[PDB]
This record gives C-alpha cells, structure tokens and sequence, in this order.
DNA sequence: TCAGCCTC
DNA sequence: TCAGCCTC
C-alpha cells in the first residue's frame, strides 16, 4: 500500500552475476515487480555493494528474492 | 576392437558451442571416449566444418553423441 | 540467469 | 556445456 524503501549490500564481484549483459537480467527483475532497484559503486575500500529496492510494501518483497536467484 | 576412422560435418557457428573456454569443453570428450577427435577450419566458400573421430568402434561410438551435447 | 565458449 | 554477464 505505502511507498517505502530499503538498502541490502552484496559483494563487488557479485555485481556482474545479477546485473546481466547489457543489463538486460536486472531490467527483468525492476519490470516484473516494479520495484525501483539501483546497484551502487564501491566506496574507497569496500568488498560490499548497496541495493536501493524501492517500492510499496509487496513490490520490495519479491525484488528481495529475485536478487538472490542470478548468483545461482 | 579394430581401430578406425569417420568424419562428421556441424556448422562454422556451431564451432564455439562444442570446442569450449580455451578449448576445455573438447579436452572433456576427448579423454572420456578416448576418441581422436579434430575441428577443422572452413574452406573459401564453408558454411560446415569437418570433425576426424579417430578410435576403435566403441571409441567412436560415443563420441558421436557427446559432440551433440554442447549443442545443447 | 542466459549469452558465448575456437582447442589437442 | 560452463564461464562470465556492470544496467535504469
Ligand atoms: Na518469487
Ligand atoms: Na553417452
């Protein structure tokens, strides 16, 4: 119902596996749910990477899943 | 029992399907069998390339198969 | 995921 | 097959 947000982190060297070529794998996970999903770039020392899903309360909850689904 | 020989025709653009990543996926069936097995390099006008399994009748056998399996 | 794998 | 996919 409400539009909220929420911020999950992964590895750098996981960006590639989620993202997709030309990425055409991440441009699927945003259409389906309609979750508003941006991947970051690493800070001065950083192995993470942030995730900024933001959507109402069930267009995040998908999304969540969905980005744990292309590091199989 | 007898050691032999055939050739088979696939496709240029089937080429990298079958070889593999610095030519691994080939090496995987080659010792497997224990098949000769070489790719060949198109002709002026070569739309096939030719595949030389070189073993004993069971040797050849296999291999026959298994070079449908990257195709995959 | 789903594209491209070119070797003895 | 089985590696690497870097985008709104
Ligand atoms: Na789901
Ligand atoms: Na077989």
């Amino acid at each position: 119902g409400p539009i909220i947000t929420t911020q999950v982190t992964i590895p750098k060297d996981l960006a590639g596996s989620i993202i997709g070529k030309g990425g055409q794998r991440i441009k699927q996970i945003r259409h389906e749910s309609g979750a508003s999903i941006k991947i970051d770039e690493p800070l001065e020392g950083s192995e993470d990477r942030i995730i900024t899903i933001t959507g109402t309360q069930d267009q995040i909850q998908n999304a969540q899943y969905l980005l744990q689904n292309s590091v199989k």
